[PDB]
């Protein structure tokens, strides 16, 4: 339970350091990571109200023209099945995706949050069963972390992934790791609590899983940066794209990380652990293979739950 939320930067907030980690409002950064767009639109109209500066790169439309501009017009195919897929009250993790084929194809994810759509849009191309059984299977508590980071490693080619276990005091421990020859080894490593900080731990168990693509890339900022609607930032703790919080990129760039991304395992709602993945280069995973990342920490945390009742 920590401090409360300092303002973002764009609203004259405090910048963070060591000493308040904790406070700041990573889920509102008003900026997304560049392999991707992120438009936003009025929930009942579709009117585009934010467009993500980068967007002509992925759209071929500048964000000027795009602005103003209603989905029915920009996604006439999509529009109705969106109308369909989103309306008022629904969970804010509660997606629709969809399949652009733009001249070669987009993906597309919307989510809502109150009476706004958010739009991430980025570039796309029976093993699921055999993970699927190897996590169900396995015996014990080592057995399962073991299964769990080699089954990741081997679906997405990350360089290292482990598994960091959450003690009472929010300190971790790496209990699990599958690498490639020589990453560094953090097997056994243990970090303090600051490192994922309690609002980080606390968004962690609404959103299930977030990266960062490249270390070294430069957020983009949305346009306008505030809602229109609310004259109040746009909640981006749902959105993949969410430009990550800068103390958290210098951590990584640090250590030799180009790419970055964690799944939560959530054990009787509360932050258990996380599966951690390294790259050393920047990496983007396609958006399908993080669903399936989605579904396999789901399984692990299901399976963690079971194994400590039996304990
Ligand atoms: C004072 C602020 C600091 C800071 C804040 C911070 N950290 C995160 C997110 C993460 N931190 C993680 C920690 C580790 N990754 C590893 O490989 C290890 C051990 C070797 C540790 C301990 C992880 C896994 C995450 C999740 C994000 C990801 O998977 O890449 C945030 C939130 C980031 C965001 O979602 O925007 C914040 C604010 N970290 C510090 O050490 C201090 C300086």
């Amino acid at each position: 339970d920590p401090l409360p939320f300092f303002p973002p930067l764009y609203l004259g907030g405090p910048e963070i350091t060591t000493e308040n980690c904790e406070r700041e409002p990573i889920h509102i950064p008003g900026s997304i990571q560049p392999h991707g767009a992120l438009l936003t639109a009025d929930g009942h109209s579709g009117e585009v109200l934010q467009v993500s500066l980068n967007a002509a790169t992925f759209l071929g439309q500048e964000p000027t023209v795009l602005r103003g501009q209603t989905l029915a017009a920009l996604l006439p195919e999509q529009w109705p099945a969106l109308q369909a897929a989103l309306p008022p009250g629904c969970p804010d993790a509660l997606q629709y995706r969809a399949t652009l084929d733009w001249p070669g194809h987009l993906s597309l994810t919307v989510h809502r949050v109150a009476e706004l759509l958010i739009l991430e849009f980025e570039p796309t191309e029976h093993a699921l069963r055999n993970a699927m059984f190897a996590l169900e299977s396995a015996p014990n508590l080592r057995a399962l972390a073991e299964v769990a980071t080699q089954t990741v490693r081997e679906l997405t080619g990350f360089d290292r992934v482990m598994l960091y276990k959450f003690a009472p005091d929010a300190t971790g421990e790496m209990i699990a790791e599958a690498r490639r020859e020589g990453m560094q080894a953090f097997l056994g490593h243990r970090f303090p609590a600051s490192h994922t900080p309690a609002q980080a731990r606390a968004l962690y168990t609404r959103h299930l899983l977030r990266l960062t693509a490249d270390t070294r890339a430069a957020a983009v900022p949305l346009d306008p940066v505030l809602n229109p609607q609310t004259n109040a930032p746009t909640p981006l703790g749902g959105a993949v794209l969410r430009a990550t919080s800068p103390m958290h990129m210098q951590y990584l760039r640090n250590m030799g990380v180009g790419s970055s991304l964690s799944v939560s395992v959530v054990v009787g709602g509360q932050l258990w652990g996380l599966i951690v993945c390294h790259h050393q280069t920047p990496y983007v995973l396609p958006p399908d293979l993080r669903t399936t990342l989605e579904e396999l920490g789901r399984k692990l945390s299901g399976q963690v739950q079971r194994k400590e009742a039996l304990e």
